[PDB]
């Protein structure tokens, strides 16, 4: 598109549209900073030589003037170049108008509410002709396939189909997507951020993908038709999100939109350890002591479990002795001992031939607190007390994970060596996590 640039701005939102289809080239987010220390706001949508991630609109089909078979894409008409949510509203209106040939007036009109990461986009379509006017509202997303783990793609969701991802590599190879749903939502997603557009109308909306060529990947709908009679007048309604994944906030906006955020196949641990820390940090007024609250939690729903297999340990020590005395009696034959020395374990019923059981049962845990860690908006750049300023990533000094590993090496041949192994498998990972961790082990020297 060719024309001019209007900038429209609330508190949350800095928007770059051009008046040439009404489409949003650029996306600032005020409210989230562009990296740790830094002034600069996230960038959410980009038109660069080097990148591109753009929301598009506007009104297709037989008589849309978008539709490339009517001519080129519509100018619209402004009337200024900036716009600025004021202090005594809680909504913004930037309304463009487009008046063709025969007389009939196509009007387009963003209007942004303060907070508010959803953008409506609404249409208002004037039949001056003879004939009906037959108009289909779209609204396209189309991001650069490579940058200039968490998932960088497509999603969508439809009645049937209530959420699905689709990768931008399957784009790339020319398979798009074809189908067909009454209402439903298309999306591009990242960490933390997500672009979506809602659809409001009472037809069966078509999602689709497309490979629009060097490297550029497209997802996006085309509503059902709508008549507009001679000298009636027909409204057309969209709703773009642009900004972060926060879940309650994009559950009011449309349904399962709130299931952009990955928590990995490990989903269904993390969303309600979110919302259960969420809940805590509703009156802790803190994310890191939040995050110790819920480790004290999770240990106190799992006391019945730690102390079983403490029982059984402590049991496991009790039986040393004889198993010696199998090596002993039967001499160095595997089959025999392994299966007798299990056998007494077994007949005993207290160990479950695991001393590593405390490692594999914690194998959920970590990855759900993890992918919680790594997906949740609300902890990105989230302060805890001292030299830590982001539990999101690891600790800067890396002191924690020494921290963590010096509690480890205090729970008194591999298993000589592996407390400090930690320290650097730990150096990998995000603050929140080790914290929770060293807390934990706390946990068991208190117990001590």
């Amino acid at each position: 598109g060719q024309g001019k640039l209007i900038s429209v701005k609330t508190d949350v939102l800095d928007l770059t549209i051009n008046t040439r289809g009404g489409d949003v080239e650029q996306a600032l987010l005020p409210a989230y900073p562009k990296e740790l220390n830094s002034t600069q706001p996230f960038q959410l949508l980009e038109t660069s030589p080097q990148f591109i991630y753009q929301a598009q609109s506007g009104l297709t089909g037989r008589d849309g003037p978008d539709n490339p078979a009517n001519g080129p894409r519509p100018l619209y008409n402004v009337e200024k170049d900036a716009y600025v949510l004021a202090e005594g509203q809680n909504e913004l209106q930037v309304p463009m108008t487009y008046t063709d040939a025969a007389g009939n007036t196509f009007t387009k009109t963003f209007v942004l509410k303060r907070g508010d990461y959803a953008v409506n986009v609404n249409y208002n379509v004037q039949n001056a002709g003879e004939k009906p006017l037959e108009i289909s509202t779209f609204g396209q997303l189309k991001q650069s396939i490579t940058l200039p783990h968490t998932f960088r793609g497509a999603a969508y969701s439809t009645p049937d189909e209530k959420y699905e991802k689709y990768k931008f590599d399957t784009i790339a190879d020319n398979e798009n997507l074809n189908i067909s749903s009454k209402g439903g939502w298309v999306a591009m997603l990242q960490q933390y951020f997500a672009t979506a557009w809602i659809p409001h109308n009472d037809g069966t909306n078509n999602f689709y993908t497309a490979n629009l060529g060097n490297g550029i990947a497209a997802i996006g709908y085309k509503s059902q038709p709508v008549l507009v009679q001679p000298g009636q007048t027909g409204a057309m309604n969209s709703t773009l999100w642009v900004g972060p994944e926060i879940q309650d906030k994009m559950a009011a906006v449309a349904p399962h939109l709130d299931l952009t955020v990955d928590y990995g196949w490990l989903w269904f641990i993390s969303q309600p350890l979110f919302k259960l820390l969420k809940w805590i940090h509703s009156f802790v007024g803190n994310w890191g002591f939040s995050i110790i609250i819920i480790t004290f939690i999770v240990r106190g729903i799992m006391y019945p479990l730690t102390k079983a297999q403490y029982t059984s340990m402590a049991k496991m020590r009790m039986l040393q002795p004889k198993i010696q005395a199998m090596r002993e009696r039967l001499g160095d034959d595997k089959q025999r001992i392994s299966q007798e020395m299990m056998a007494l374990y077994k007949a005993e019923k207290v160990n479950p031939l695991g001393g590593c059981f405390p490692l594999l049962i914690q194998m959920p845990i970590f990855l759900a607190l993890y992918y919680m860690l790594m997906g949740s908006v609300e902890l990105r750049q989230a302060p805890f007390a001292l030299w830590i300023h982001d539990l999101s990533a690891q600790d800067p000094y890396y002191i924690l994970p020494i921290l963590m590993g010096v509690t480890m090496f205090f729970i008194q041949k591999i298993m000589t060596f592996m407390p400090v192994i930690f320290t650097v498998f730990f150096l990998w990972f995000p603050s929140g996590l080790v914290l929770y961790y060293i807390v934990s082990n706390l946990v068991t020297i208190i117990q001590q």
